[PDB]
């Protein structure tokens, strides 16, 4: 029947952006859903109707220019755990008194998989980004993660996220609690999933994307005579590019009939570009999804979210990845015959427009790109992602 859902997550596009539609559609078809979520999110999570549970993260926020995420793997894995070790009594408390049927959580949030386990209720890892793969211990875990760290770092790190596992009552390994859920919602395409062939279906199950107009995010109107539209944008953490940024607007300014639209964060000026041309306008945040309905062609950081978006509208895409997983999305995009993926250093004027008037004429990344949509098209699309969940209810 109608049961209490209790989705996890912090404050950041990327993790929270994926499943408003799933939280959204949970709400519309009766269930009672409560948000954790730190208070800047608040607003943005209640638009799904779903009730904020709030609680102070340490997190780096997207609003503040003073802070930025690491470039590492280690050092953002480091900050998960501290986050999670200070975060997790703050939520015990808030839901004392309210337990729900069922724990809907963000990858990022250990303690909605301590609480789950305490509570004894299913939990359902919802996955913005690729999952394991059988044979990814072997493969990348142990070679690339485990083994060179065997650090005081490396060696701390687990200390501490052991005594916090068993101080919680859970002995499995710190690694394969963050990196192996019970059951997982993987929000990806398929198509982008490396050695899909090999993820286990009694875990994961891939429910690809649906996307709904951000209507809280408003609107963006295409000017007169904008044939094509061009989107550039680093997301929301790594966009400290002013060289990069007037490389984009000497690439595209004064083209006939593009229009450029450019996305530069919170941590660069408009004044940091100079003059600009009549045909670019310049923001520090855009209604990134709307644009991509309208755009024919995306300049991206290749973060898992904007991918998702510009695949879901079937937008080519220069992949200029700046940190951590990107490249290796940028790689698995052009290795998709849908992006060039270009190092910030040589993203130049001249080879910028060139590759963007190659990729808009291109009817061949046209044909991969409207293939990889319609696969995600396939894969259900939100009211499959709310049937496995409901499904995932206990009686
Ligand atoms: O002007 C803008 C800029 C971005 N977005 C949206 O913001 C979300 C971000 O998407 P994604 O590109 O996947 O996230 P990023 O900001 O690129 O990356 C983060 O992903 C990791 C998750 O913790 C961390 O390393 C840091 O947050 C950072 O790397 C997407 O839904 C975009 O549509 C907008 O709506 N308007």
């Amino acid at each position: 029947t109608p049961a209490h859902i209790a989705m996890f997550s912090i404050a950041a596009h990327g993790h929270v952006n994926p499943s408003l539609e799933v939280i959204r559609e949970l709400v519309a078809r009766g269930h009672r859903v409560t948000y954790a979520i730190p208070p800047v999110f608040a607003d943005k999570v209640a638009a799904t109707g779903a009730r904020p549970v709030l609680y102070h993260s340490t997190l780096p926020k997207p609003s503040n220019p003073e802070e930025s995420w690491p470039e590492d793997q280690e050092s953002a894995m480091g900050l998960f755990l501290n986050d999670a070790i200070q975060a997790l009594p703050q939520l015990a408390d808030a839901y004392a008194d309210d337990i729900p049927d069922l724990v809907l959580h963000d990858i990022t949030s250990y303690p909605a998989r301590v609480l789950a386990r305490r509570w004894g209720v299913p939990a359902v890892s919802l996955s913005p980004n690729l999952v394991a793969w059988k044979g990814y211990e072997e493969e990348v875990a142990e070679p690339m993660w485990r083994e060179p760290r065997q650090t005081e770092r490396g060696r701390a790190y687990y200390a501490r996220f052991e005594a916090w596992l068993k101080e919680n009552g859970i002995t499995e390994h710190p690694d394969t609690f963050a990196s192996h859920p019970p059951r997982s919602l993987v929000l990806i395409p398929k198509a982008l999933q490396p050695h899909a062939d090999r993820v286990d279906e009694d875990v994961y199950t891939f429910v690809g994307a649906c996307q709904g107009d951000r209507a809280e995010e408003g609107g963006w109107q295409r000017p007169a005579g904008a044939e094509k539209v061009v989107l550039v944008s680093l997301g929301s953490a790594f966009t400290k590019q002013p060289a990069f940024y007037r490389e984009c607007v000497r690439a595209f300014g004064n083209l006939p009939g593009w229009h450029l639209v450019l996305q530069i964060g919170r941590k660069v000026t408009p004044a940091e570009l100079g003059e600009l041309p009549p045909n670019v306008e310049v923001h520090q945040w855009v209604p990134q999804l709307d644009i991509l309905t309208k755009a024919s062609a995306f300049i991206t950081h290749a973060g898992m979210g904007s991918t998702m978006e510009a695949l879901s509208n079937a937008v080519p895409m220069i992949a200029v990845p700046q940190a951590v997983d990107q490249f290796g999305n940028a790689d698995m995009l052009q290795g998709l015959g849908v992006a060039r993926k270009l190092a910030t250093e040589e993203a130049t004027a001249d080879l910028l427009r060139e590759t963007a008037l190659a990729l808009v004429d291109d009817p061949e990344v046209a044909r991969r790109l409207r293939r990889i949509q319609a696969e995600m098209a396939q894969e259900g699309g939100t009211r499959r992602a709310a049937d496995l969940i409901e499904a995932e209810l206990p009686a």
